[PDB]
Formats: C-alpha cells, structure tokens, sequence
C-alpha cells in the first residue's frame, strides 16, 4: 500500500478521534500506537465498550481490512461511529500508513 496516501486518509477520516504516535493522547477514540499484533481493546488507559473488549481477535492486515470496511458490522455494540471506507485500495493504503505509524 501507499503510505503517504494512507496518511492523508488517516488525517481526513480518523485523526478527529485518534492519534498514532507513541505516548499519544486518547481522544474520542484510543491512541493506536502498538496496534498490530495486539488483541482488541488493549490500549492502556482507554475505557472501551464491552464489545470492543470482548471481540477477541488480533489486529493485523486482514482484520483491519474487514473492520475498516464496516466497523459496526465487525464489532456490533462498538461506540466507534464511523461509516467505514468502501474502496479496497483506500483501506490498503490506510492500513500501510497505520502499519508504519503505529510502530515507529
Ligand atoms: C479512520 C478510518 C479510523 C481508523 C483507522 C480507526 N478509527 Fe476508531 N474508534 C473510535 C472509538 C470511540 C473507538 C473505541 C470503540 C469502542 O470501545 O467500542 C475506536 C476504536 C478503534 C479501533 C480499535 C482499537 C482497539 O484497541 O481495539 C481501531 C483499530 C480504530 N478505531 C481505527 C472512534 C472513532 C471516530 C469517532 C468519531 C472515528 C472518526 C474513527 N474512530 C475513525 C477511525
């Protein structure tokens, strides 16, 4: 995926509710640093729904591609109110940005 295009998607559609940087602040949604390879609902110091806490999957490319297409479908009961990203290539670019940004 294209990381720079993914960054612009992140800023436009996600940054209102999320930061990605290490030690970044929780906002409406959790800081996302360290997301990849982690269970759902584990960002330290964020108060999640039971749904997000209990989903019981591990975040990676496959699971983020599905979630970000339709969040409430993948995690019914979620308090992330976001319609989703329809285009596969947009999700892929965003996920590539996230894979870099949330690890560095
Ligand atoms: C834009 C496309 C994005 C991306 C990539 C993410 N979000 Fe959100 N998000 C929000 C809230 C309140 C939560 C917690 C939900 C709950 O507890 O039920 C989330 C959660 C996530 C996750 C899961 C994190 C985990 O640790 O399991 C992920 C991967 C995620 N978000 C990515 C709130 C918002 C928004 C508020 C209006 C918006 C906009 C977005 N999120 C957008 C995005």
């Amino acid at each position: 995926g294209d990381v720079e295009k993914g960054k612009k998607i992140f800023i436009m559609k996600c940054s209102q509710c999320h930061t990605v940087e290490k030690g970044g602040k929780h906002k409406t949604g959790p800081n996302l640093h360290g997301l990849f390879g982690r269970k759902t609902g584990q960002a330290p110091g964020y108060s999640y729904t039971a749904a997000n806490k209990n989903k019981g999957i591990i975040w990676g490319e496959d699971t983020l591609m599905e979630y970000l297409e339709n969040p409430k479908k993948y995690i019914p009961g979620t308090k992330m109110i976001f319609v989703g990203i329809k285009k596969k290539e947009e999700r892929a670019d965003l996920i590539a940005y996230l894979k870099k940004a949330t690890n560095e």
